[PDB]
């Protein structure tokens, strides 16, 4: 019907079910609209700002907002949340200290009039707090862009009060003599956002992000997709547990990721920029509460998959893309081939598996490895016999010798090791199979 | 009807009785609505701000306020009021002598306080060295309730400015005082902050909405209730009607109902659980001031049940709830590292399921290395003696040896014993009690005090 | 009727007589409303701000103002006036040189002052040395009535800036005068603040407001009344009418009713219980100024009741009340550690229940542990002698020995024996009064007399 309660130019029955914006008006969603590119949106029929961002449901869905905002935030659930963090490009150092900084942005919305805050800490003790004065105020910061932009020298940082920074008493300098870098972390960032007024001009002076930070961060779940070379932070709204009046739609984790990161789902797989980010080909990291929630919710779920559980308010997810991944079907970035591998199989995770008769050993050079970094190998093993014992030997700073008991179906195993020293002993990784085993989706991922 | 005397979008007939918000329209409360998850809201029918907070009754009940405000303040009787404090995480002194400190603001209220500007006092022993207000660099943009600034995982910020010259204290006297062994303390006085109100356009504005306007109003028409689970401290303000004024129509509720409303704790029939932990009458120790203690003493003798959680709440009461660290009830919880002596679980006269049957004396050997020194602890429990012919004395070892007697009554009685524990390399703590005959015990606990 | 001349939502026919507020609408007063707890107010029907405070009569009567405003000020005849002072708690001087001051503001009025900002002189001996206005570090966001800043439980704030800068005893005279029995006392010339009014959007705004506008109006239509119990101090202002104006329709009330309205004291027939401590005329020693004393002396001869709590309150009167430190009416209170000698309670013609049937003289010794050194005390009581044949003389031993004589009247008469005590370890005070025959004495009072 045409009854409207929240007063956001979208009918209630259209909000509860699917709806799309056609020629600046909302129409009932029809499945035949998928081919043309029309996207189906659903949102609560009792609130205008569903995700908490300043733009309402009609403004976000109809594209009537600032053009710098990515298409990911045009979904009423994804919040236009700019994430800004100061990076320390170089250090210059009684003694006067200078630093080179360059702000980074990863959210779905730009931040105007950037004004960050920094902490000068070396070990626990913080020397001083710096609010960037009028010299370092970055006027514009588009998503996935830096201030200054690529191809420009980072701007200096000497303004503390026009007093300059200085470590005094020589005790901090004495501690630094042994070697302790001065960390630069961003406590907070102050910025504005764009709203078109009655006269049509974009006004970005009276606005402020700080009013909506405590609201966006309280009615949404953070989902981060890290590919190593770049990071993307998105927040997806979700309903409360014991609230009988919260009409925020419920979405699965996979659907939340697809909505947030604008992933092209081709049949069954999920792709971000041509790289698969589906459940079986990426290592996910959750905090303790999310891990407990998922563990509790898997038993009640028949399919028993991570990407089929509903999202909940307060969730935290990190999607760590593997550094090196192979599947024996369409991708193998490993510089060195594996040992005793047979592709003549049909019982794999998607198409084929690895038929091993004996043991598999892999040798990796140190050219493509980062010293003082932790790497984790993972894969899926299938053994219908359930009678073969498999052990793995890992050569590293600390020698590891562990055994595994594969099940009838595919099971994911995680083995953690740390490599220290670029010019160290060659890493030896060997796994032994009692009989014939099936392997698929072997991945190498760099961690903290 | 539709008579709206105070004009808060809720009819007075539904304000006097129970009302609930459904589709942003107030509806009459029904007993069947409880199963679907709805809650019954009651508020006065002569004013818009029943609890004195900047948001009205309809805004609080219908959730038309900032989403960072806890559901604990969605009740019209529970005010939205942030309690911001400052914690001196570290001290740095440099060579007259320049003093620097690391602070980290803490919020334990219900509503966020944007743009926090704390004012702090630098006191060493009685004499106050200086009074400092937060500068342009020590201001936190967002302080969500039950959070800090900087958030968890970041170093504390510095406070090395007096106005923008550094701190300039005295030269010799303060150093001589410090070298004696005293410690610089920090005592916050007042904090400045704002709150959001969705204007006509739809943009939340938090510039002129100072929290300081609604502090003297909130603290005057509310009964302060404070919780302390040891780690996570909670403080709340609950509205209470005036005593001798008939024109004040604020609803009156019991202390237990006030606690359940303020802290949103689940109640499974009769027992009350906060997060699965018991904070009911016998499961926690209540602390009052003089006025509340006298009022409760006068009111209790008029109550047949003799229950603290059934005393009508009044304006200005101060109630502190301190959850004991060590709690054993012989039913589902026993956190004491050392097993007790002469304890029997075969009973049916307990407060909830069973009690403790003692034949002789009860002795416990509690390790002290697991107990922090330089603190004060209170031993509490309930004793029941139908015979009323047993003399009980307690043997407690501490810094000063103490021994007290007890005369149990027919029913269960709560007894409190006070002692001081100091010194890490000190004598082990021993607690022993002797019973003349067979006695019934329940809910034995050890609680930390000031 | 509905004749609302003053445009304050209360009819004139209701304002001239009594009116009570029920269900946010003013209704006429009937005596049956007393037992339910309602109160009757009277106000001038040509003015909205009858008392001079920024809140109108309807708002104050209905309680539609800031909730921190005291219940004592909901009466339209009592003005909401935050009397904010600054107290000296600790003084530090150490190197011209430097001297540090710790202060703690006090509020005693019926209204809270927001964003307080005092302006204090630091005098040495008559001569002024400096004038320090509070900076951004010395501003109290909230100062609720009967509550200080910093609130009780926290140490007082410092005072180390006249402009920023450091506060200095500039010349050597202030360096040498410290130890010669002198003072660095602090007195507040003025204080600043705001008040909270709700705008059309329901929000309380305290920015554009200021108490400085409503001071010369509140002080010029009122009658200052101060109460001093020796620990807590209250100051109130009660509206009154100008004598030479035929259009000031402000209702006229007596001093006793003014006290009852201002301090919310309860009157259960004959007892005026402020907070359980009686503040009746006989049970306290009043202290007036010159003008009020002359006014009462002139008016009393035209009144047959012969009481101070009956004289009509007039604009500009100043009244100070000092609750007696040591009082005993032989009925329900006696704070004297030692019982008085030669006491006979077998009587019924006392002021309230019984009197004292003295036969001879009376003597008692007051312990020195409860006397303020270097202070002037006052001993007073009522004396009745129907016989009118016994002369009363007293012998007092103190720092200076004094003898006083009294001439009793037919009915009760109040005597005063003003004396001075100095020194903690001084000579014991000898209290001795001699009566030739049988005399009646009542209400022995001991009130410290202000300088
Ligand atoms: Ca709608
Ligand atoms: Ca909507
Ligand atoms: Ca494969
Ligand atoms: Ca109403
Ligand atoms: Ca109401
Ligand atoms: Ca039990
Ligand atoms: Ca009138
Ligand atoms: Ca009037
Ligand atoms: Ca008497």
């Amino acid at each position: 019907e045409d009854l409207d309660t929240d007063n956001d130019n979208i009918p209630d029955a259209y909000e509860k079910n699917g709806y799309t914006i056609k020629d600046s008006i909302a129409v009932k969603w029809n499945d035949s609209f998928a081919e043309q590119g029309y996207k189906k949106y659903v949102s609560s029929y009792l609130e205008s700002n569903t995700a908490g961002d300043p733009y309402t449901d009609y403004q976000k869905a109809s594209g009537s907002i600032d053009k710098a905002i990515k298409l990911e935030a045009r979904d009423p659930l994804v919040a236009a949340y700019p994430v800004v963090g100061v990076g320390m490009e170089n250090l210059i150092i009684s003694a006067y200290i200078n630093a080179n900084v360059r702000y980074y942005n990863t959210g779905t919305a730009p931040m105007y009039k950037v004004t960050p805050t920094t902490n000068l800490v070396l070990d626990g003790e913080t020397l001083a707090t710096i609010k960037a004065q009028d010299n370092q105020i970055g006027n514009n910061l588009s998503p996935n862009e830096t201030y200054p932009k690529k191809g420009l020298s980072p701007l200096a940082l000497n303004t503390m009060d026009n007093a300059r920074l200085i470590p005094i008493n020589y005790d901090q300098l004495k501690k630094l003599d042994s070697g302790k870098q001065i960390k630069l972390e961003t406590t907070q960032v102050s910025g504005n956002y764009g709203t078109k007024n009655s006269q049509g001009q974009i006004i970005t002076e009276g606005n402020s992000w700080s009013n909506y930070i405590s609201q966006i961060d309280s009615v949404s779940a953070s989902i981060i997709l890290d590919t190593g070379s770049q990071t993307f932070e998105r927040r997806v709204a979700a309903k409360e547990q014991g609230n009988p009046e919260d009409k925020t739609p419920e979405i699965t984790i996979g659907e939340a990721i697809k909505k947030a990161f604008s992933a092209t789902k081709n049949g069954e797989l999920l792709y971000f920029n041509g790289i698969p980010i589906d459940e079986s080909c990426v290592e996910l990291i959750f905090d303790d509460n999310t891990s407990e929630i998922i563990k509790e919710q898997l038993k009640y779920l028949d399919d028993k998959k991570i990407y089929n559980v509903k999202l909940e308010r307060g969730m935290n997810i990190l999607i760590k893309v593997p550094s090196y991944f192979t599947n024996f079907d369409e991708y193998n970035n490993f510089p060195a081939s594996w040992s005793n591998i047979d592709t003549k199989n049909q019982d794999g995770l998607q198409s084929v598996a690895n038929k091993l008769s004996g043991e598999t050993k892999i040798i990796i050079p140190m050219s493509k490895l980062k010293p003082y970094k932790r790497y984790v190998f993972s894969g899926y093993s299938k053994d219908p016999s359930t009678s073969n014992s498999i052990t793995v030997n890992i050569k590293s700073k600390e020698q590891k010798t562990d055994y595994l008991v594969p099940e009838k179906d595919y099971t994911k195993f995680s083995y953690e090791f740390e490599t220290t020293g670029k010019d160290s002993s060659d890493i030896e990784i060997t796994l032994t199979s009692s009989g014939v085993i099936f392997l698929d989706n072997l991945s190498i991922t760099e961690l903290n």
